[PDB]
C-alpha cells in the first residue's frame, strides 16, 4: 500500500521550532513547549494541559501517522498522559488529555497508570461530553494494556486509517527501530469526518510527567 508523506500535517526536528517560536503547519496552545528536537506538550508541573493542532485540514481517503514521544517522570505512577486525534475541527483545550470533552472524529488515548496502563481507541460523532475517568472503559471502540512511560527509547505509536479500519500498532520502546511495531488495537467499520485536523495532546493532574512528542509524521495512503 502506497504511502505519500505529508509534510502540511507533520514536524520532526532538527530545529524543529522556527526562530518565532512557531511549528510550521501547526499550532501549539496551553502550556506546550516547542524545542529544537521535540514539543513538550504537557511538562512534569501540576494541573498542565497543552496541545498542538495542524492548521489546516487534511482530506485523505486512506491515512497514516507515525508519532514518536515519551512520557517520563518520577516513580511507578504518573499522570495524566496523551491522547492523538483526528477530529473535524481543530481541538481547544479541556479535560481530555489536555483537549475538549466534545470533537467529531477519533481519539487515541494513552493513559497512564496512576493507581491504568492502557491505550484507547474512542469515537465521537459530537453527540458525546466525554469524560475519560467514567467513560473510557464503556465507550473504547478497541484498546489494549501498555505501559509507555518511562522506557529506554522514544515509544512509537502507529495509527492507520486504511480501508475503514482503524489499526493501532506500538513500539513500547526498547528498541530504537522506527520500524518495529507490534498491534495494539484495531476498529473496524470506523467512520471518521471525510476532512479533519490531526493532533496531539497532553496532561497532568496532582501526578504529573513530561510529555513530549519528537516527531509526528503523517502519510497519505493510496488504493
Amino acid at each position: 500500500p502506497h504511502r505519500r508523506f505529508e509534510y502540511k500535517y507533520s514536524f520532526k526536528g532538527p530545529h524543529l521550532v522556527q526562530s518565532d517560536g512557531t511549528v510550521p503547519f501547526w499550532a501549539h496552545a496551553g502550556n506546550a513547549i516547542p524545542s529544537a528536537d521535540q514539543i513538550r506538550i504537557a511538562p512534569s508541573l501540576k494541573s498542565q494541559r497543552g496541545s498542538v493542532w495542524t492548521k489546516t485540514k487534511a482530506a485523505f481517503e486512506n491515512w497514516e501517522v507515525e508519532v514518536t514521544f515519551r512520557v517520563t517522570g518520577r516513580g511507578r505512577i504518573g499522570a495524566d498522559g496523551l491522547a492523538i486525534w483526528y477530529t473535524e475541527n481543530q481541538g481547544l483545550d479541556g479535560p481530555v488529555f489536555g483537549s475538549a470533552d466534545m470533537w467529531n472524529g477519533v481519539g487515541i488515548f494513552f493513559d497512564s497508570f496512576d493507581n491504568n496502563p492502557a491505550i484507547v481507541v474512542v469515537g465521537n460523532n459530537g453527540q458525546i461530553n466525554y469524560d475519560h475517568q467514567n467513560d473510557g472503559a464503556t465507550q473504547a471502540l478497541a484498546s489494549c494494556q501498555r505501559d509507555f512511560r518511562n522506557k529506554p527509547y522514544p515509544v512509537r505509536a502507529k495509527i492507520t486509517y486504511y480501508q475503514k479500519t482503524l489499526t493501532v500498532m506500538i513500539n513500547n520502546g526498547f528498541t530504537p527501530d522506527k520500524n518495529d511495531y507490534e498491534f495494539c488495537a484495531k476498529v473496524e467499520n470506523m467512520v471518521i469526518p471525510t476532512q479533519g485536523h490531526f493532533g496531539i495532546s497532553a496532561a497532568t493532574g496532582g501526578l504529573a510527567d513530561d510529555h513530549d512528542v519528537l516527531s509526528f509524521l503523517t502519510f497519505q495512503l493510496t488504493e
